[PDB]
């Protein structure tokens, strides 16, 4: 017995007896009543002191009225709370909006049915009718873009409204700690200008992900009538969470301000909203000014691929590349072979910077039709490794020089790409070609896609922008299939051009794409992801292992490559053999057909000999499932 989702509604609030009597209705994912909840609670009862009541320009705030774990299970899905000690500070005011924060802890019903955590708030007027005014600024869904939904965020609770209901202005005042008011704390813990906590944690990682982008949490919504408060209510308490060097009382770094009465007179909402979003808006506008459309063909006699790139404008209209060439900062073409199991490796891939800082490489030209044309020079080895190897696949990344939201000429031929404020990575593309002339093979893209990456990195993620690459922006330009609803899938299959079964530049980095995203995020994003495979995966494509060969998993002492059979390679990125994270010894893994950090020849010969999926039946919901 398992409940997938526990829904909670406050269906009745009655003050006929003084202390409100509060009824909660609980249903499962099929809208059936849930009877026997043992850990239901009113975590907080609050009422809303309105905007400006504590002083001109001051925020609305939640005043505390108590809590209750005293309830009767009415045996029909409803539960009725009473308060043994309502409003112990005697501040109740029926003219104020009243809020109740209700939580149900994860656990089991008596019959043993598992029940997940549930949290909610609901607002009322002082007689239990609908409220007359609210403080609805954000909703819990924004946090779930980056923090695993249903798991605690730092501590105490899983939904932001529960945090807000405890981390109130009253709470902070009572502790003498302004910074623990939630509207200060929330920005503090994602911004690196000052540390937080007794251990003085500098939020370097949070800063690098959030980048002070107000729109990842402050989102327009008809559901949230105070959503524009992030620009409409400037206060020293909130604005100082990132602006940590101003002393408004002493007038250092800013004119003296003794209260919040005049902030809005100067910091008008238009300005605050615009200035904090200007650069991401400008960059997004530049990215969407141009596109590219790429084709590739194989010469059947020379077996080389010729890649042709058509620049287009925002409407899809052709743009002769000669007209914008002086502003093209880089354009790179990387070609590998065998999209389901790349065959050329990292050293054997074809790659060129066809353009650098306005200059065409001698190996690339612009034809009379205005297209860039380049022909591969490395041995593509087409058709030498089975049918999949009939297909070459080419990844095109490019960037354009830019300053303050405008494209500009690349005036410096030697510009090294380190200063990312001087250029914009643009929409990348992917082109297939076959030696036979038959339709190309393509890699599966049905298990991970860019929408998941964009939840944390935004859709404008300029992947690898810097000294080494132009920056790959991933979009429907390189989509070649749709999901069951007809939405174009933006895959990461182009990344395999470099993230090959042989690894990347070193054999020691688990560079194969099947390994690399796991390695980076289990090492550096575990606080956000943990074992939550759904953070990237809609499914696992276990059938894809039948198209895989050996995967590079280590470097030998002499720096040559060591390889594993592909399921073992994929699981061991997070489950290192010989570590506390892997119960199977090397010997046992070999008894299941695996090769573990052996030669490419041995791992290749044994690549379809692994018996792991006889026992293991992983799903995204539970990847640990075994028979
Ligand atoms: C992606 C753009 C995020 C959004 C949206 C939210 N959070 Fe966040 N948060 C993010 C990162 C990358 C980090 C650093 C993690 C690390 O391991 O260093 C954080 C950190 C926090 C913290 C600090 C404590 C911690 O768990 O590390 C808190 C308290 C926190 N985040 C809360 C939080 C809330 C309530 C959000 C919705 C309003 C929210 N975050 C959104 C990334 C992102
Ligand atoms: C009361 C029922 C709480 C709930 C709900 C939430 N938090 Fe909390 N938090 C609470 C206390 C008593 C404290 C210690 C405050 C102090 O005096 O130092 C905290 C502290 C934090 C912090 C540390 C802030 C800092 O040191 O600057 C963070 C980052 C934090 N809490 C986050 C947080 C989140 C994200 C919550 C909702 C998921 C949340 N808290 C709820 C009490 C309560
Ligand atoms: C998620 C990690 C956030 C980011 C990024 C930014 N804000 Fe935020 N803000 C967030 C929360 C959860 C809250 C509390 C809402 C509540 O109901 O209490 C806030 C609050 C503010 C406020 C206070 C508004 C008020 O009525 O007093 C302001 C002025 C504000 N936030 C501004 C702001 C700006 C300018 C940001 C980008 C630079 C920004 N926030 C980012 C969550 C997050
Ligand atoms: C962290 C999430 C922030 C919060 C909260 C607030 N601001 Fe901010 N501010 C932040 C950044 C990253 C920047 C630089 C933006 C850029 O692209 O250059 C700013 C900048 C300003 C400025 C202009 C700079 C100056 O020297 O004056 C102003 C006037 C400003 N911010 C005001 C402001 C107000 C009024 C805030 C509370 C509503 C506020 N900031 C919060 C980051 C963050
Ligand atoms: C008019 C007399 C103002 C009053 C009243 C308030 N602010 Fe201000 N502020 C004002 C200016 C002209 C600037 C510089 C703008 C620029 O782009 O250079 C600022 C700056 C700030 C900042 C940013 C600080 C920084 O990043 O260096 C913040 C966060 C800020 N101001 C907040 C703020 C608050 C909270 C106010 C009321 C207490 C307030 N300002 C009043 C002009 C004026
Ligand atoms: C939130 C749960 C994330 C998901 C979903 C994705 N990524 Fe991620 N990524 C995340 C964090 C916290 C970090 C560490 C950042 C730091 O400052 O240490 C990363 C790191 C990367 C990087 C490194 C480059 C960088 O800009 O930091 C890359 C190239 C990267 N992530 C790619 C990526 C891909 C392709 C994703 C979809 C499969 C993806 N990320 C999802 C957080 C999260
Ligand atoms: C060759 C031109 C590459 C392309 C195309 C892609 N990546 Fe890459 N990546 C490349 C190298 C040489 C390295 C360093 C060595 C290593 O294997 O770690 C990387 C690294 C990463 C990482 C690790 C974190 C980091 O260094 O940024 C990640 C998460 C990563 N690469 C992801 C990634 C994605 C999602 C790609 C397609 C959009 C992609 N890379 C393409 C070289 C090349
Ligand atoms: C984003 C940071 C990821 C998280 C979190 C997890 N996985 Fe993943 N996985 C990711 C990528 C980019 C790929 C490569 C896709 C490709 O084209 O090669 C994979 C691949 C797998 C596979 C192979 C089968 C497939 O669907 O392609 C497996 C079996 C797999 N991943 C398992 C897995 C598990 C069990 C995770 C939770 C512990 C998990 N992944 C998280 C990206 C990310
Ligand atoms: C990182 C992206 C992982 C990948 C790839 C795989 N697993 Fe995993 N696994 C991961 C975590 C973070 C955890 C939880 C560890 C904890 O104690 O919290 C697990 C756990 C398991 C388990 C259960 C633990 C045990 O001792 O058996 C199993 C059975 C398991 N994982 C299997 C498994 C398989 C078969 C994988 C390849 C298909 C695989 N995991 C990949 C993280 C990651
Ligand atoms: C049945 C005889 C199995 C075979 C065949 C394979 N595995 Fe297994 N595995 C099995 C069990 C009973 C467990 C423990 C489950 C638990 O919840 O305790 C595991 C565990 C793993 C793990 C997690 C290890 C850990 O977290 O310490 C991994 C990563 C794993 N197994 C991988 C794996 C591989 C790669 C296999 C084929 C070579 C394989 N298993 C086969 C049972 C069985
Ligand atoms: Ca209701
Ligand atoms: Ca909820
Ligand atoms: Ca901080
Ligand atoms: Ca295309
Ligand atoms: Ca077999």
């Amino acid at each position: 017995g398992s409940i997938q989702t526990l829904n909670l509604d406050i269906t009745k609030v009655s003050y006929e007896n003084g202390a409100p009597m509060v009824t909660v209705f609980a249903t499962n994912e099929a809208d059936m009543p849930v009877i026997g909840l043992a850990n239901l609670e009113i975590k907080k009862a609050l009422q809303l002191i309105p905007e400006g009541a504590t002083g001109p320009g001051n925020s609305a705030n939640w005043q505390g009225l108590g809590s209750s774990k005293s309830y009767v299970d009415n045996k029909n899905g409803s539960y009725t709370f009473k308060f043994d000690a309502f409003d112990s500070n005697k501040v109740f005011n029926a003219q104020l909006t009243q809020r109740f924060n209700v939580v149900s802890a994860a656990g089991k019903l008596a019959d043993g049915t598992t029940v997940p955590v549930a949290e909610m708030v609901e607002d009322f007027d002082g007689q239990g009718n609908a409220p007359q005014y609210t403080k609805n600024i954000v909703s819990h869904e924004v946090c779930a873009s980056c923090h695993v939904e249903g798991e605690k965020i730092y501590h105490q609770a899983t939904e932001v409204e529960t945090c807000i209901s405890c981390h109130t202005q009253e709470f902070a005042d009572g502790r003498g700690k302004p910074h623990v008011a939630f509207s200060h704390l929330i920005h503090n813990v994602h911004n690196a200008n000052k540390a937080w906590g007794k251990d003085n944690k500098i939020p370097t990682v949070a800063q690098n992900i959030v980048q002070d982008n107000c729109q990842v949490c402050h989102v327009e919504s008809d559901m949230l009538t105070e959503a524009k408060n992030w620009s409409r209510i400037p206060t020293m308490e909130v604005c100082s969470s990132c602006h940590v060097d101003i002393d408004f009382a002493a007038g250092k770094g800013h004119s003296q301000q003794l209260d919040n009465s005049n902030c809005i007179a100067c910091h008008n909402s238009d300005w605050t909203a615009e200035l904090h979003t200007a650069k991401t808006t400008a960059t997004k506008n530049l990215i969407n000014q141009y596109g590219i459309e790429t084709t590739s063909t194989i010469n059947t006699e020379t077996k080389a691929a010729t890649i042709s790139v058509q620049v287009v404008d925002a409407n899809g209209t052709a743009v002769d590349l000669k007209t914008i060439l002086p502003k093209v900062q880089r354009l790179e073409i990387i070609t590998n072979v065998g999209p389901n199991n790349a065959t050329l490796g990292y050293s054997g891939k074809d790659s060129i910077f066809a353009i650098k800082n306005g200059a065409l490489d001698p190996k690339a030209t612009i034809n009379d039709a205005g297209k860039l044309v380049y022909t591969t020079t490395k041995d593509l080895k087409l058709g030498q490794n089975g049918k999949d190897s009939d297909t070459a696949f080419s990844f095109v990344g490019w960037s354009m020089c830019s300053s303050e939201g405008k494209f500009v000429d690349c005036a410096d031929p030697a510009f090294d790409g380190v200063d990312v404020t001087k250029y914009t990575g643009m929409k990348a593309d992917l082109a297939f070609a076959t030696l036979s002339g038959k339709a190309p093979s393509t890699r599966h893209v049905d298990s991970v896609n860019m929408t998941a990456c964009a939840n944390c990195h935004t859709a404008e993620f300029e992947i690898h922008k810097g000294k080494q690459h132009a920056g790959f922006v991933m979009t429907e330009q390189l989509s070649h299939t749709q999901d069951a609803n007809g939405k174009a899938i933006v895959g990461l299959d182009a990344c395999v051009t470099c993230h090959t079964p042989d690894g990347t530049y070193s054999f020691a980095n688990r560079g194969a794409l099947e390994l690399k995203l796991h390695k980076k995020h289990v090492e550096d994003a575990y606080g956000l992801i943990g074992g939550n495979c759904a953070s990237c995966h809609s499914d696992f494509n276990l059938e894809s292992f039948k198209k895989k060969g050996a995967l590079n998993t280590a470097a030998a002492a002499d720096k040559t490559g060591l390889y594993s059979t592909p399921i073992t390679a994929t699981c061991t990125t997070c489950h290192t053999v010989g570590s506390q994270y892997m119960v199977h010894t090397k010997e046992t893994l070999e008894s299941f057909g695996a090769v573990v950090d052996g030669t490419k020849d041995d791992a290749t010969s044994a690549a379809q000999s692994e018996t792991c999926f006889y026992c293991h039946t992983p799903t995204v919901a539970d990847h640990t499932k075994v028979k």
